[PDB]
């Protein structure tokens, strides 16, 4: 599913991402835009053989099992395919674990390079939140 911007904002808010670990909703929407273009089915192979999955491009190196990332972990205790669902629950729950792990949203390289220090509030402007 390809979310609308405000549609995704509303779902992220309902699932408790607004101000989670101090990150305002616009941070999460901006991250999703540049990670996946709001597409839950987005996948991307990393150089090390791991793969990023879903609207927040969660990596199989640490967070989910895809059966083809040798030596990797599954810290969210989910198949990576769960991260491709039209329902964003699994991605949100796993994102909460990632953002809590020490480096905050710097875990998402696209957030660090394209969202951090920008006017992220712009990403939720106009939405009935
Ligand atoms: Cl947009
Ligand atoms: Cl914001
Ligand atoms: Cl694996
Ligand atoms: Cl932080
Ligand atoms: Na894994
Ligand atoms: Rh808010
Ligand atoms: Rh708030
Ligand atoms: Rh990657
Ligand atoms: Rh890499
Ligand atoms: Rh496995
Ligand atoms: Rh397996
Ligand atoms: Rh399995
Ligand atoms: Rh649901
Ligand atoms: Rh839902
Ligand atoms: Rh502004």
């Amino acid at each position: 599913k390809v979310f609308g911007r405000c549609e995704l904002a509303a779902a992220m808010k309902r699932h408790g991402l607004d101000n989670y670990r101090g990150y305002s909703l616009g941070n999460w929407v901006c991250a999703a835009k540049f990670e996946s273009n709001f597409n839950t089915q987005a996948t991307n192979r990393n150089t090390d053989g791991s793969t990023d999955y879903g609207i927040l491009q969660i990596n199989s190196r640490w967070w989910c099992n895809d059966g083809r990332t040798p030596g990797s972990r599954n810290l969210c205790n989910i198949p990576c395919s769960a991260l491709l669902s039209s329902d964003i629950t699994a991605s949100v729950n796993c994102a909460k674990k990632i953002v809590s792990d020490g480096n905050g949203m710097n875990a998402w390289v696209a957030w660090r390079n394209r969202c951090k220090g920008t006017d992220v509030q712009a990403w939720i402007r106009g939405c009935r939140l």
